[PDB]
């Protein structure tokens, strides 16, 4: 067991160190909670941390690892925001006891060898133009789950397709962990918090409110049916200056091979300049 | 409530959730869970895996019996007899799930093996090892054993499972068990039942070629290869698919040192495989 200081933030980079500490804690009765992140922490991540912290007898592990495998090109990987010092400052302020910060070499000593092949959902929506993105996400999450062996793992609803794919991973591989989805944290005007929001200039920040406005308009319009909901959302997006919609789709909640029937999810992706923003909302039809 | 478990008896569970709960409960009580994955039709080869698991102090042996559709190209079943053999061996847990219980959502998320899966046995069956690693990963997650046992006869399968464990950071020890052989050296295999007399006599060439190579190896890699090739060339009706010397992880064989020699051949409609440790020099 590496040194562990209860009540303080303990940072471990070696997978073996966090694995040993987690096992030891689990053996003494504490329930290990895992919050996987790629760093650049904001209030949305803190909500995941808080959800984890409130589980009785919990010890929280926040992993910070910008996973190369889920980036389609080195350019995107190099562009990903990195603010390590602020991240750890936020974790200490939150009372987090463990941050797991592995190196790329420790996670991929053999490059891409055995990997996770997601189901068909990975080739749609976000996966359409980025066919290997979700295999990258599921492979790293599977590894993080095996290293930490948490009782529960927390993900934000903002990246809803990712959340669904992780539930598929857990069910399909018989993983003994509970997946907890946490509601999206939003700015005062409705904008979904995201590390990519820092790339919106003042005008784009103003126009970006259209995504959340379109989704909530659609959710209330839905009493009149799917067409009314989608058209309300389209009208709001169309009134927004400089917002180029990638997709706007209403799907069954599992996003799978099932038609929309009562409870659904409305998902949107749009570009403001070079920044691609995502958002989604629960929708009840009729 | 945890399902019933009667020590010293053969406890059979078909529900993944059930064997998962019992295994977890037993691990807590001071037992080390050993997993032996099988597809039924048990013979002495499987029994060697079972005995290997039983030897571990404090062991509780879990033998899974599941004909995995995913590893078949897109099979003998003797349930009662298999369970009798396990009972005779002192095995306490048999896990016998249905295809629907293992694949409730069909093939959705699966394991994609590294490039080794496309070589050797992967040539004729390119989706075979994805099927194997997917079901083995699931069995490891359901049973959570301390050690998992596989026969060295399927060496490439053994190596790919070692890759799976390392690559996904699985906390389990993979144990390779030496190949059980008939008196003349033929690796035991359920498929040997298909060989007619002439084919069964010719089939001794695989093991004879490997052992000849292992001993010829003091003279170098080429000598080992040529010796094995000569033995196979002395047998009629043996269509060699491959004869390769690789390092122990199945990469390229080093200048000298340890390695593995693998062979596969077709005798009529039956494909046979075998392999052996080789020390070069
Ligand atoms: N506004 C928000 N509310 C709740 N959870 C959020 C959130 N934004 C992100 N998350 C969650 O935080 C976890 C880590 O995601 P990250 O990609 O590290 C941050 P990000 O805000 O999504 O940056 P990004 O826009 O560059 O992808 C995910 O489970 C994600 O869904
Ligand atoms: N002769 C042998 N010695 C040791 N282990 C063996 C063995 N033959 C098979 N095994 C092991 O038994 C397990 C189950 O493999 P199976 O394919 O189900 C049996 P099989 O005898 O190889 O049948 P087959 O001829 O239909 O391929 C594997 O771990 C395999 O390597
Ligand atoms: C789940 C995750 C931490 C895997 O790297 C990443 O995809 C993210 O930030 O959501
Ligand atoms: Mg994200
Ligand atoms: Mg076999």
């Amino acid at each position: 067991i590496p040194a562990f200081h209860p009540g303080e933030l303990n940072v471990y980079s070696a997978p073996g160190d966090v694995a040993d500490v987690s096992r030891a804690l689990r053996l003494t009765g504490r329930r290990v909670m895992l919050v996987p992140t790629m760093g650049a922490l904001h209030e949305g991540h803190l909500a995941l941390v808080r959800a984890a912290k409130r589980v009785p007898g919990s010890v929280v592990v926040v992993s910070i690892f910008v996973n190369p495998m889920q980036f389609g090109a080195g350019g995107d990987l190099d562009a990903y925001p990195r603010t390590p010092d602020d991240d750890l400052a936020q974790l200490r302020a939150e009372g987090v006891e463990i941050a797991f910060t592995p190196t790329t070499a420790a996670m991929y000593p053999d490059g891409l060898r055995t990997t996770v092949q997601p189901g068909p959902l990975a080739a749609e929506l976000e996966g359409g133009p980025r066919p290997t993105h979700f295999a990258g996400v599921l492979t790293v999450v599977l590894k993080l789950l095996q290293i930490v062996r948490p009782d529960r793992v927390f993900f934000g609803e903002k990246d809803y397709q990712q959340l669904v794919l992780i539930r598929q991973l857990v069910a399909d591989f018989n993983l003994d962990v509970a997946v907890v989805g946490v509601p999206t944290v939003r700015e005062a005007d409705g904008l979904a918090m995201s590390s990519r929001n820092r790339y919106l200039d003042p005008a784009q920040r103003a126009a970006a409110v259209a995504l959340s406005a379109a989704l909530t308009a659609a959710a209330h319009a839905a009493t009149a049916g799917a067409q009314a909901a989608l058209d309300a959302a389209r009208a709001v997006l169309d009134a927004a200056p400089g917002v180029a919609v990638d997709y706007l789709e209403l799907r069954d909640i599992g996003l799978g091979p099932m038609p929309l029937n009562g409870s659904g999810r409305l998902l949107v992706a749009a570009r403001l300049g070079t920044t691609r923003l995502l958002d989604n909302i629960a929708i009840e039809i009729g």
